[PDB]
């Protein structure tokens, strides 16, 4: 199933593929939003984004 970037709209074959695509945009992919699966290199950037799901 085409796994595409919600952000830029490129579909990948694998999740890890798109995961590395998502990693590519931020350099590296550390944390993810435990809800929507957005990768943040900063847990605080993440946190603020986590708080929009529970804020
Ligand atoms: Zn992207
Ligand atoms: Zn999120």
């Amino acid at each position: 199933k085409p796994y595409g970037c919600e952000e830029c709209g490129k579909s990948y074959r694998l999740i890890s593929l798109l995961n590395l695509h998502k990693k590519r945009h931020s350099g590296e992919a550390r944390y993810r939003c435990e809800d929507c699966g957005k990768l943040f290199t900063t847990s605080g950037n993440l946190k603020r984004h986590q708080l929009v799901h529970s804020g």
